[PDB]
């Protein structure tokens, strides 16, 4: 159960897999 986010953390310009709702 996870999604795609592209705002987790300061060091990805692009989006990355997210557990945390």
């Amino acid at each position: 159960g996870c999604r795609f986010c592209c705002n987790c953390c300061p060091n990805m310009s692009g989006c990355g897999v997210c557990c945390r709702f």
